[PDB]
């Protein structure tokens, strides 16, 4: 009956020229109950300004659109590391996806 999200779904620019940034989407997996989804940057935590929540026939699925932006802050060795993690109280799953900034 309750069951953590199984992964989550990373979407998002790979490549992107340095000053501009990049449109990224996780989504959970199906979870019950519903998931919060948490955003690493280069290994720190920064905050989650909105999710979205639908449900479908498992349970419930969680989205967060978030936009990256390079810069010489952000940007470690050329590259942005972007981690999503989606947690409800059964446990939590995660997944990585890089950025490369080009020259
Ligand atoms: C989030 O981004 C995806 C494309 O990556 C888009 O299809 C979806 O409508 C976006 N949702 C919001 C709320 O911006
Ligand atoms: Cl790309």
């Amino acid at each position: 009956v309750n069951y953590p999200p199984a992964s989550v779904e990373l979407f998002g620019e790979s490549n992107i020229r340095y000053g501009s940034s990049a449109n990224i989407q996780c989504k959970s997996l199906p979870s019950n109950p519903a998931s919060q989804i948490t955003w690493i940057i280069n290994g720190r935590s920064v905050p989650t300004p909105t999710q979205r929540e639908f449900v479908v026939e498992n349970g419930i699925v969680s989205s967060s659109n978030v936009s990256v932006h390079s810069n010489e802050l952000s940007v470690e060795a050329h590259q942005i590391n972007v981690e999503c993690m989606a947690t409800n109280p059964e446990g939590s799953s995660a997944k990585q996806h890089v950025i490369k900034i080009i020259a």
